[PDB]
DNA sequence: AGAATTCCGTTCCA
DNA sequence: TGGAACGGAATTCT
């Protein structure tokens, strides 16, 4: 019910003076029509109310702050069992939102204090344009969220990729349910052009992602997966935001200790 | 102690 | 519907 190639003149106009960098290439397609195969670029997608449901930008982050958060993640993620992290609060499994357990670790530390304020810019930087919807959201949330989490986005998922890693849940095909939200992905490491892309199964589409890229959709509706690397590291971040975040309470604690205050004040 | 297993609890889908 | 799933443990075995 609208034209695209006028949307798509918008949305560069205002990624481009945001983000300073020009987009060639670009290209936008409806939500139901025949998604690209091979996605390589920016890349845009929209339903008929002209919300943007997707959007990826190539290589919007510094390579400085690139390097320096591999680095450091690398350094701590050696230091833990887990193949997943998360900082701020989770709904998961419990009619509450707790506080996650790795928060106190060196991980949440890591994630909220040093780099979730900086990446708050250029999620502001990306939600500005991409969508008026999400962060209007965003901002409507309870503070004490915010300030946990440092970041619009109350929670952060820490997704470790190794080689020849199968069982880790993001190389399974999924939606993430819980999500109000489309999610705001950042990636790090390092890995090659034609591995780890992130493929849309019923879309039959594949975006092929570089450390320093974004990528902004909805995990819910779209069914998506990861695919294996044969070599380097595939790190990564998700902001996302729960149903629970505005339906269910918070007790400021984590999962079992609110869940004792959680009967207790009922 | 350090392994394997059960548990609390929400949400979904083949 | 059984059981896996962006948690996080406590029991219960060797
Ligand atoms: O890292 C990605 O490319 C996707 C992450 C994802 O799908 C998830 O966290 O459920
Ligand atoms: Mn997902």
């Amino acid at each position: 019910m609208i034209n695209k190639k006028s949307l798509l003149q918008n949305l560069l106009s205002k990624c481009k003076t945001t983000f300073q960098q020009s987009f060639t290439n670009a290209n936008i397609t409806l939500k139901d029509e025949k998604w690209l195969k091979n996605v390589r670029t920016a890349y845009f997608v929209c339903d008929h109310d002209g919300s943007v449901e997707l959007a990826y930008l190539p290589n919007v982050l510094p390579k400085e702050l690139v390097e320096e958060f591999t680095e450091k993640f690398e350094s701590i993620q050696t230091g833990r069992k887990k193949d997943t992290g998360y900082s701020g609060i989770l709904d998961n499994s419990m009619p509450f939102n707790y506080v996650t357990a790795d928060l106190s670790q060196e991980l949440g530390q890591y994630l909220s204090e040093i780099v979730n304020p900086q990446i708050n810019y250029y999620i502001s930087k990306l939600l500005t344009c991409v969508s008026s919807r999400t962060i209007n959201y965003l901002v409507s949330l309870n503070d004490s969220y915010y300030a946990l989490n440092n970041c619009l986005y109350p929670s952060t998922a820490f997704n470790s990729l190794k080689p020849s890693n199968d069982g880790h849940r993001i190389r399974k095909p999924h939606k993430d349910n819980l999500d109000i939200t489309p999610s705001s992905l950042f990636y790090f490491g390092n890995f090659q052009n034609t591995e780890g892309y992130l493929e849309l199964t019923d879309k039959n589409c594949k975006v092929f992602v570089q450390p320093g890229d974004v990528l902004f959709f909805k995990g819910n509706e779209y069914k998506h997966v990861v695919a294996n690397i044969t070599s380097g590291w595939r790190i990564g971040l998700v902001y996302f935001a729960h149903k629970g975040s505005k339906t269910k309470p918070y007790y400021e604690d984590t999962q079992k200790n609110s869940l004792k205050i959680h009967k207790e004040t009922k």
